[PDB]
Order: C-alpha cells, then structure tokens, then sequence
C-alpha cells in the first residue's frame, strides 16, 4: 500500500532561493515591509520639487476639463436614478431597436411597466446604485424601486424613459466596454492610436466553473488574439495592440491543491495562444488574481519562459500587484527570470484590485496577518519603491506603469530621468477613465510619455458580472479625491513616501482593521488555522503528518482508578482499509456503570475547583491543541476520512469551544449555579474532536464531572482529546473516557447516579435515550435534562436574481464537503424555474471536477464515507429513486477506492420535496424546481419534513429575504453563502423540531442548562413585553387574582423575547441572533394557580399553549379575551394535537414521571420539558425557567456578496 502522506502536495519544482524569498515574505508584519520600501523610494529634495509641480500641472488641467446630468434634468430621487437605469437595462435586452420603441410609446410610458417586463427587474441594482450615487448596498431594496419607477413614469413620461435608455445604451456599449466585440472595439481604438496611445484589450473571462467554460474561453481568447493579430499588421509590441488573460478562466481547478492538473493542462493551454500571439507578434499579458495563486502562477511564467518553441517573441507579460507584500521578490525572481531565459518581460505593475476580500479571507482562515497592506499609503509606497525596482532594469524588462494617480505618475517620470525612447517603459490606464489625465502626457507637445489603454470587451451581461470590483471609485482612491472638491490639490500632491517616513511607527496595521487573532477583542483569542497555499507550511505539514501516521495510537477505558483492561480491536482508514491506525480497548458494561459511580463520589471535588480556574484548565487545553494541531490533523485525516483542510477547521472549532465556553465561565458563573452532578457525554463519529470538545468542554466548566463516550468508529481522536484536557488540570476523577459502541452509551444513561446527557447524533438514538430517561427522576424529582443535537434536512433557495457562479460554489461546497457528512449538509436545492437548466448544468459540470479518494492528497476533495454500512446505507437510497425514474448523476470513482468505503457524490432530480423522507447521510445532492409564484408554498414543503438545523438563500431582493426569512422555520440561517462550517460564537449552532432541543452549542445559553440554577448571560435581555401576557395579566387582575396577575408581569419583563443581537466576526459578513418563540407548548397542569402560572411563562415568551384537558380545569379560564383565547387550546389527545415545541409541567414526583413517560411517547420531536411541584411553584417565581421557552435563530448574511465590500471605504 502506498505510505500515508507521502505524496500530500509536493511542490511543482524545487524551490529556488529568489522563490523562497517571496515565499518569506507572504505575511511579514507590515512594520517589517515598509523600511525598505521608504529607502528604495527616496528621491532628491530637487526631483520631489519638480514632481509636486508636475503633479500639480496634471491635476489643474484635469479639474479644468453625465448621469447625474439626468438625475438633475428630471430632478430624479436616488432611487429613481437608479430604477429608471434599471429599466434601460431591461429594454435593451429588447433587441429589435423598432420593437423596443413600440413597447415604450404604447406600452411602458403609459401603462404598468409591470406587465410588460421572471426575473425582476432590479436584479443589477447594486451596481446602478454605485454609479448613480457612488455607495454600493449589498442587496437590493427591489420594492422601494419599484416605487419610484411607477413615480418617475407617472411623472415625467415617454422622455425619461428615452434618456435613461441612451444614457444606459453609451454607458454600457462604450464607457464600461471599448466594444462589444474584438471587432468593434478594434474600430472604436483607430482614433487613439492616432493621437499616441497603444491598446491591450481584456476580454472579461474568468472564474471558469466547468470544463465547457474553459474551453469556450479559451475559443473566445483564440479569435482575439486572430482580430488583434491580423489589426496590429507588424507594428509589434510596444506600439501595437495586446491581450490580457486571467489563468482562472482557462481551467476550473485554478489551484495550488489542484497544482498537477495546472501543469498538465492549463499550461499546455497557455502555450498555445503564446505561440498564436508570438506568429503575429503581439503581447500576452498574464493577469494578476487572488493572493493565493501568485506564486502558482509564476511556475507556468517560468515554464512558458524557458519553453525553445516561444523563443525569438518578447510579447509575454506579467502582472505584480503592489499592495501585496511579496510585490519586490516577485520583481527579483522575474527580473533574474528575464535574465535567464532572455526574454524582456511585459511587467505590468499594479496596485491591486482584491483588497477587501483578501482581509476577509486572511479573518475568515484565521491566518497570522495579511498577504496585502492596510492602509492605502502602504500601497503608494510599494508601488513607487517597485517602479524604482523596475527603472533601473530596463534593459532585461519593459516596466508598464499602470496608474491614475497623477502623483504617482509625476513620481515616476521624473524617476526616469532624461533618456527615453519608445520601448523603455510605458503607462498604463483604464479606457473611458484614464484618458483626460494621459490626454496632458502623450505626445511631444505634453510629457512625450507613452500609454497603453487597457480596454474591456463584452456584452452587457459580461460587463455587468464583475463591474462592481472595477468601479471600486471609494473614499480613499485618487479618482475619487480628485473629484471630491473638498479635497486641495496640495492635498492631492502630497508625496506618500515623506509621509509615511514621518510617521510615529513606520509601516503600522490600520487602526480600525483586526488581525485575525485578535477579531474577538478581549472576550478570547481567535483560533489560528494554516494556510495550505504556502510552500514553507506545506513541507513541514507533510513531516508533522508522516511523523503522525508512525505512531501507535491508542484508546483505553480510562476510569479514575486508571486504565481498565477490554476487548481490543483495530480502527482502520476508511479510505484504505489496510492502513491501520490504532487500537482501541472498548468499555465493559460493568465499568460503565463503575466509572458513573466513581465520577458521583468524586463530584464534590470538583464542583469545588473555583469557576475561573475551571476556565484556567480550558484555556490551557486550548492552548496545547493550538500546538499539537500539525499532528492532531492527521490523525482526523486517517481515522475519521477528512480532507486537510475540513481536519484543519475541525481542530480550530475544538479550540474555539473551549476558549468560548471559559470566557462565557468567566463572565457568569458563581456559587449559586451548583452543578448537576454526573454527565454523560454521547457524540458522533463525524465531528470527532470538535463537537467531542465542545460537550466535555461545557459540563467540566459547569462544575460536573463527565463520562466521554465517543462514537465507535472515531475513538483514538478522542482518546487524544481527554489526554490534552487531563494535561491541562483536568483530573481524572473528572474526566472519564470510555470507548464503545451504543451499548456503552446505553449503560452510562441508566446509570442510577446519571444527573444529566449530553446527546449528538441520530434523531432516532435520541429518541431511545429519551424513552430511557422517562423512567428516571433527580434525587429532587425533577426530570434528568437532555441536550439533543440532532439530524437535518437542509435546503436552499435560489432565485432568478442569484449569480449562478456563486451558487454552484456554495452548492459543491455545501453538498459534498467531508462527502456530505455534515448535520448541516445541503441535502434539498431549490431552483426558480427560469434558472434551473442553467444553473443545474453548470453544477454538473463542477461535479466532475472533483477528485475523490484516499485523503493523504491535498489534491483530495472528497473522501471516504466511515464504513461500509454507511456506504451500503447510502447506495440502496440512490438505487432506489434510480428506479423511480429519477435523473441520477454520477462522477466515476477510481479504481483505488476499492480498498476503502467510498461513494460518489451524486445528483438526483426530484419532482417534490415530499419525495425525500428520511435524512441521507452522504454526499447526495437532491435538486426540485419550482415557479415563483408558489414560493410560500415550496418554504411550508421545507418546513413539513420536521427538520430545522441549517437553511440557505440566494437572492439579492430584499422583498425575497424578508419574505421567506420570516417563515422559514430552521436554527441557522445562511443568505448568499454557502450553509456549513459555523462558526463558535458568531453561528451559534443548533436547531429545532427533529433536530434537536437547544440550547444552541457555541452559544449564550449552553451552560445554562448542565447546572441546576441559570444564569444571566451576556446581552440576554429585552426590551419588549409580549401583548398577550399583558392581556392575560389584565385577566387575571379581572378574576382577583391579583398575585399570578403580578407573576404574569414580571414574566413578561424577565422573558427575553425580541432580543436582537450582531456578534462580532469577519469583515463582509453580518452575523445576527435572535430569540424568538418557540411555537406550542403543551402544558400539564395540576392546580388553577399553576396553570395560570404555566399560561404566564409561556405566553410571556410568545408562545400558544395546548392545555390537557384531563386536569378538570377548563372553568378556570372562562371569558378569556380574544387575543388569548386565539393562543389557548385545549387537548385530550396530545398526540392528535401536536408537534409542541416544549412542555410544562405541575405535580408531585410520581405525576411527573408518568406524564414524562406520556411525553416521551408522542411522536416527532424530543420535547424540552420542564416540571414543578404545587410548592416550588409557589416558593420559587422561576420554577419554570424562561431561557428553556424561546428559540435561537442565527442568520449570517455575505455582504461581500454584490463584489465588494461597503464598509472598507
Ligand atoms: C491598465 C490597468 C490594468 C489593471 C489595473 C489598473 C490599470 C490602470 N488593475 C487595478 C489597479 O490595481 C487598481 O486597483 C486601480 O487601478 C486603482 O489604482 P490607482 O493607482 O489608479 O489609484 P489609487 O492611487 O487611488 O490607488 C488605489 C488602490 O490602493 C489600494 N488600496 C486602497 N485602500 C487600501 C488599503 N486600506 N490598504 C492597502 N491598499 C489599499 C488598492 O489597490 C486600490 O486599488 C489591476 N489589478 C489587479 O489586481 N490585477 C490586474 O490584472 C489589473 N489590471
Ligand atoms: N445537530 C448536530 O449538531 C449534529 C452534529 C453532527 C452529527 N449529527 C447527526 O448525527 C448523525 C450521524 O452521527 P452518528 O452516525 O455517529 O450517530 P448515531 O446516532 O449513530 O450515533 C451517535 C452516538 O450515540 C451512540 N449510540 C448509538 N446507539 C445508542 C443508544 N441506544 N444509546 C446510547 N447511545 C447510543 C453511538 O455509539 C454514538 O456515540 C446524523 O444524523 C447527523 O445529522 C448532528
Ligand atoms: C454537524 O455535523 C455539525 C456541522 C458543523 N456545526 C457545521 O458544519 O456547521
Ligand atoms: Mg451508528
């Protein structure tokens, strides 16, 4: 059998020693970077002098030198601008000039647009709205501007529709494109060429999601590279017209991971139309994208650089983006390139166009700092140290000075000195943007400098999908400062290398923007994760990983006598079966029932360790985690199936837990929250360290001693686990682990002295454990609390307004990560109809993208399902719907696979949601359409299967979030991004219905619930008082009774419904949460005050109630007022009158357990109960405990998702 690891992701070539420089410098601290930048552009007092002046000069001529035009003839609202271009928009999707005019004249002007014109109108409005007003909005408020379209056309009539659509017909076919096509934009450049400038010409590709885009890309830059060719007519390089390319839209994996495939065959694609551009002697430029394909990029640079067959053709070329730190190395390695291969190489420097997604990513991974710099000025600097660099490297590369910055520009002519001739060096700008300013430095009679335009083409669906990320135009770019007339030209000549020279501290962070540790300010550190695009980390990762797979890892029954003696067996990869892992040693039942014993006698011990020492234990748990993270990857990786990077962020959330759990320790706990005693922690094989952590974590920090019972298949992770946290001060007695299969975990339940279960897993494991708990009462006779996580059914819904490149992502993503293992795997994709062949086409494309198998590869995508029960699971529910009719997609499994238990991700179109009536746990992907109209109805198709965990939407319609958020019934909401991977604190986790009873894991409210008396967490308060409390309090004044009527209004102000919360996270994300009711709750009352004690707390906290009707009380609410009768019912079957959300109920110990036994019978979900006696009721104002009767629900929102983010001005 191959030896595990070795092969993980060797580097494309051996790394050189200019290589390894860029490398070094990825994410140096911006204090490091800046020194050397600021001595490298340093220029004479006399030449800073003459640049100011220069610089001055341009900008003068500029301010001495169209849609706000409209807006000011028409006298038009923001809002109208942008509807009113909108509308343009959509009639110009009118080919036929004479149809279009007719359906104006006859049919728009006059009657309702809304008529004439399956997808709304304002589905690019976030982009009208930047250029009509300059402020991008993520989403678009679709029912505001259909307002002011109705004003706008009511008021102004036929001759405001027609300007909008000139306006919109100049902007989009010669202001945001050169032209439409090669051709036309071939035609429109003859009259600048002219006057002294050049041309490169982009053709807007990129981000290719299937093979059939990529090759259709790839025909697209061909015939350019014909039109261009045959155009130029010899007039080579450097005065003739170019091409630019992005290398992510010539093959759908454009990866590190994906490294060999970009060698074997994106290169060979590269080549060829270099060997094209080289026939007709013309550039080919290589363009620059995120930060983590840099460095992957220069391996086909250096490739295609070195190639004989391109020799003789100097037109290749090569973006370096400023604002990244590696910009100077990367100068070094293709200067010394150049050199070499005796090639002069286009280098095209930039500023850098990715900004704030590279700070949202560097947040999200958790990195150790940025790849770009923060502030602006940091960027100015880079670029003129660079452009120092490159001028005086002339004679091996040509240095093209992309740039509209008039300072910048100044700077670097008079860098230049006196000598020029064409062929030296060039600038650059942007067509229908750079002109005015280069229009006062071509030609002899300016700077006699020359210029090339870089030019899109396209139509206007192509111009429109990425013309946010171009216009980005905001508070800090030159383009805006010199329009802004509050801004000075001084202000604008101002030279950046002098100031950031006299800074405090040269080269310091942004102010406002956190590194990734420290995201959480002082509440705890940010976990750290590691970046699989680093060469430096990918080489000490494959020895960390190797050197995890050489050791024997155990699993032992460890009571607090010690290590117990057991049936011992092997566990084996489950993408090889010959690859064994470990050994296990499994748990008796006999000292099952022996450790619950010796954990209730060691029970006083440790409730008595203070509460912020508890924490103590947990951050440094934390903290060894954090440290053994190289060697506690790949042991998930080989024991449980996981990819690297899904081992990766399983380890952070482990971390995450135990840092969130101590600090919400810290800010609550005291003497009166005694612990429950004994907990039983039960947790699946498929989270094996994360959720594994996160329940042991919580119960210990609570003050109870715990019993771990880890899934069968994953027990060597948690074996590890308990030796970190016992490391950490955890003591034996404490911490129990006690490896085994269901049985074990049956015996630890009944257990006599069990005070509490902790419960992840199947709905109906869940459902056993809970009949087994209905037989048992405390010592106080209330029951044993139960926290079940349990399984899901998860949807998503696109509309016609989402970006079908950005859905099939989240969909691979959701769908088939860790090969659909997920609680929250998307398992049902719902699709407008008008979207559903394209965008079902497209994702069965990505499907065959991905490469499944034995998870040792970082080039692995999806691995192994646990077992082969699993699999066998899994096949008959494929083969089944295959019988039905049912279109099955299916990618082709390699013949390796057969040592391990593997199924293929797979595709199934379904006619109805009702169709699928089981959860499906692998990577089984189920796709219904439906039609706009019936929107409602599909959301009630979603919440009819009882699940509730995670929930996806995709729309940019303000009127569709708010619609279908409001009646969606699940825990953790996601709206344009992907649906897994929440985050511990920001996603608080956890749903409701059949999946699960709360409280949320990683959330405010889990300690709450493993001690006997809760209490206050952070921000958990409300404002708002419920009207049908109040009503019902007003009753019971009415009746006399005076003191429930004063129970019932201070329940309304204690309830913390309606609290509305943002956690703090990511920058381009908005993380909400909320508490909201938890829907019926069946209450069993004994007494009248005790019902109307029950009626308070429910209705307190939302709620309508299902009385029992066997409790004789029916006369004890006569004359209700309408607002609460329309809550109350009354049930003598409660099974007939369900699902409830909880339960209340009032007796002595023996009336508790017989209703509980009646509870545990009602079927579909486990209902949270609370019970009381007649006398706690009356002793005790919170015997029925409020935080137990409303329901979290987090929402987490991409608001990077319109292309950019608004809030980095
Ligand atoms: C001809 C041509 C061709 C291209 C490009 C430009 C031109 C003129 N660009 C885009 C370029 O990188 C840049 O985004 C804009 O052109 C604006 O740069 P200026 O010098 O015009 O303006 P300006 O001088 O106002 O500089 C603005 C720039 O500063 C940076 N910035 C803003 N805030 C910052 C902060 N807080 N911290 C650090 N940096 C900050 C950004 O890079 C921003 O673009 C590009 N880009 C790319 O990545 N790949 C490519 O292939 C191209 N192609
Ligand atoms: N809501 C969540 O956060 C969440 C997270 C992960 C997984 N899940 C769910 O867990 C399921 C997959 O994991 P699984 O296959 O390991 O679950 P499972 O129900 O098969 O097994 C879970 C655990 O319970 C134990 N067990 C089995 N029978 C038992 C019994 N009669 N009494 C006591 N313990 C018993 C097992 O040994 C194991 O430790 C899926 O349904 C998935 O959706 C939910
Ligand atoms: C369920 O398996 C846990 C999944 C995790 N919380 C996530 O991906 O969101
Ligand atoms: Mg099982």
């Amino acid at each position: 059998a191959p030896a595990p690891f070795a092969d993980f992701a060797p580097p494309v070539r051996p790394q050189s020693t200019l290589r390894r420089a860029i490398t070094a410098a990825y994410r140096r601290p911006e204090t490091e970077c800046l020194p050397p930048l600021v001595e490298a552009a340093t220029q004479s007092k006399e030449i800073r002098d003459a640049a100011a002046s220069t610089a001055r000069k341009l900008i003068e001529a500029l301010r001495g030198k169209g849609v706000e035009g409209l807006v000011q003839e028409y006298s038009l609202s923001s809002q109208e601008g942008v509807a009113l271009m909108c509308l343009a928009e959509a009639l110009l999707r009118i080919p036929d000039t004479a149809t279009r005019d007719a359906l104006i004249r006859d049919k728009i002007a006059d009657g309702n647009w809304k008529s004439h014109l399956s997808r709304s109108l304002f589905v690019n409005a976030a982009t009208w709205g930047l250029v009509v007003t300059g402020k991008l909005t993520s989403t678009v408020n679709d029912r505001s501007l259909a307002a002011a379209l109705t004003r706008l056309i009511s008021r102004c009539g036929e001759p405001v529709i027609r300007r909008g659509v000139d306006m919109a017909m100049r902007m989009m076919g010669e202001q945001f494109v050169t032209g439409e096509t090669i051709r036309e934009a071939l035609k429109r450049s003859k009259e600048l060429e002219e006057k002294g400038f050049s041309y490169s010409y982009d053709m807007l590709g990129e981000a290719a999601t299937t093979a059939a885009d990529a090759e259709r890309y790839y025909r697209d830059y061909e015939s350019a590279i014909h039109a261009i060719g045959k155009a130029s007519a010899g007039r080579g390089i450097y005065e003739g017209p170019g091409i630019s390319i992005k290398l992510s839209a010539l093959h759908p994996r454009y990866s590190r991971a994906q490294a060999a495939r970009v060698m074997g065959e994106l290169l060979p694609r590269v080549k060829a139309l270099a060997l094209l551009a080289k026939n007709y002697d013309i550039g080919l430029n290589i363009d620059a994208e995120e930060a983590d394909r840099l460095e992957l990029s220069l391996d086909l640079l250096e490739v295609l650089c070195l190639d004989g067959d391109l020799s003789g053709w100097n037109g290749m070329g090569f973006v370096v983006q400023a604002y990244g730190k590696r910009c100077p190395f990367v100068l070094d390695f293709i200067i010394d390139l150049a050199r070499r291969s005796g090639r002069r190489i286009m280098v095209r420097l930039v500023k850098g166009a990715y900004w704030d997604a590279e700070i949202k990513r560097a947040q999200l991974d958790g990195l150790a700092d940025f790849p770009v710099f923060t502030r602006k000025i940091h960027t100015d600097v880079s670029y003129i140290a660079c452009a120092a660099k490159l001028l005086a490297a002339t004679d091996v590369v040509f240095p093209q000075f992309a740039t509209h910055n008039a300072q910048t520009l100044a700077a670097i002519y008079h860098m230049a000195g006196k000598d020029f001739h064409v062929g030296k060096y060039e600038f650059q700008c942007l067509h229908g943007m750079g002109e005015p300013l280069y229009e006062e430095v071509v030609g002899r009679g300016k700077l006699d400098r020359p210029c090339r335009i870089y030019a899109p083409v396209g139509t206007h669906e192509t111009l429109l999908a990425y013309l946010v990320r171009r216009l980005l135009g905001a508070n800090s770019s030159f383009v805006h400062r010199i329009n802004d007339p509050k801004v000075s030209i001084d202000e604008l000549i101002a030279d950046p290398v002098e100031v950031v020279r006299a800074m405090p501290v040269v080269g310091a962070k942004h102010d406002r923007i956190a590194l990734p540790a420290e995201l959480f300010g002082d509440a705890r550190t940010n976990s750290a994760g590691l970046d699989l695009s680093n060469e430096e980390t990918l080489a000490s990762l494959t020895e960390a990983l190797r050197e995890s797979a050489a050791m024997k890892w155990t699993a032992l029954p460890q009571l607090a006598t010690g290590p117990a003696a057991g049936e011992t067996r092997t566990v084996l990869n489950p993408g090889d079966h010959r690859d064994v892992v470990g050994s296990v040693t499994e748990t008796s039942e006999e000292d099952a029932r022996r450790a619950v014993r010796l954990a209730a006698d060691a029970a006083p011990d440790w409730a008595a360790v203070p509460p912020s020492e508890r924490a103590a234990c947990l951050d440094r748990a934390a903290e060894l985690m954090q440290a053994r993270m190289p060697t506690l990857l790949g042991l998930i990786i080989r024991e449980a199936g996981k990819s690297a990077l899904n081992a990766i962020a399983e380890v952070r959330e482990a971390i995450d837990f135990l840092r969130y759990y101590a600090e919400q320790t810290r800010r609550t706990l005291g003497p009166g929250h005694g612990p429950l005693g004994p907990i039983v922690c039960i947790s699946p094989w498929n989270f094996p360290l994360a959720i594994f952590t996160g329940q042991i974590a919580a119960a210990l920090v609570a003050g109870n001693p715990v019993l771990a019972k880890p899934a069968e298949e994953t027990p060597l992770i948690a074996a590890e686990g308990v030796r970190i946290l016992r490391e950490a001060g955890i003591p034996a007695s404490a911490l129990q682990l006690l490896p085994g299969d269901g049985r074990v975990g049956a015996a630890l339940v009944a257990a006599a002295e069990t005070a509490g279960v902790m419960f992840t897993g199947s709905t109906e494991v869940a459902r056993l454990i809970q009949a087994q708990l209905a037989d048992r009462l405390s010592p106080a006779g209330r029951p044993i609390p139960l926290i079940a996580a349990t399984g899901g059914q998860n949807a998503m819904i696109v509309d016609s307004s989402a970006l079908a490149e950005q859905v099939v992502g989240d969909v691979i993503t959701s769908a088939f990560d860790s090969a659909g293992q997920r609680c929250s795997a998307l398992r049902v994709l719902c699709l407008q109809e008008d979207v559903a062949d394209r965008i079902l086409t497209m994702l069965k494309g990505a499907l065959h993208e991905l490469h499944i198998g034995r998870t040792d590869r970082l080039s692995v995508d999806v691995g192994p399902v646990i077992t082969s029960e699993a699999k066998d699971n899994i096949e008959k529910h494929i083969e089944r719907m295959r019988g039905l009719g049912r279109k099955v997609e299916q990618i082709g499994l390699a013949s390796e696979t057969g040592v391990g238990t593997f199924v293929p991700p797979t595709i199934i179109e379904l006619e109805k949601l009702s169709d699928l009536q089981r959860e499906v746990f692998g990577p089984v992907l189920h796709v219904i359409r439906y039609r706009r109209d019936d929107l409602d109805r599909l959301v009630d198709d979603v919440n009819a299967t009882g699940y509730g965990l995670t929930f996806g939407l995709h729309t940019r319609l303000d009127e569709t979030i708010a619609h279908v958020t409001s009646r969606i019934k699940a825990g953790n909401l996601y709206i344009n991004r992907n649906i897994i991977g929440a985050v511990v604190g920001v996603q608080p986790f956890g749903g409701r219905g059949l999946s699960g009873t709360g409280p949320k894991a990683g959330g405010p409210l889990y300690l709450g619930r493993l001690v006997t008396t809760a209490p206050v967490p952070p921000q958990h308060s409300s404002v708002h008082t419920d009207p049908v409390l109040l009503d019902f309090a007003k009753w019971l004044d009415g009746k006399g009774a005076r003191a429930e009527a004063e129970a019932a209004r201070n329940a309304g102000s204690s309830s913390a419904l309606g609290l509305d919360l943002e956690l703090p996270g990511p920058v381009g994300e908005r993380n909400l949460y909320t508490l909201h009711a938890r829907g019926r709750i069946l209450l069993v009352p004994a007494t009248e005050s005790g019902l109307y004690h029950q009626l308070a707390a429910a209705l307190a906290t939302g709620n309508s109630v299902a009385i029992d009707a066997a409790s004789g009380l029916q006369a004890s609410l006569k004359n209700l007022p309408q607002t609460v009768g329309l809550r109350v019912s009354w049930s003598k079957d409660w099974a007939a009158d369900g699902p409830f959300a909880g339960a209340l109920v009032e007796g002595d110990a023996e009336r508790i357990r017989a209703v509980n036994k009646a509870i545990a019978a009602l079927p579909g979900p486990l209902l949270l109960v609370q019970a009381a006696s007649s006398g706690e009721i009356a002793r005790n104002p919170d015997a029925y405990c409020l935080n137990w009767l409303v329901e979290e629900v987090s929402a987490s929102i991409n608001t990077a998702a319109a292309g950019g983010n608004a809030s980095l001005m």
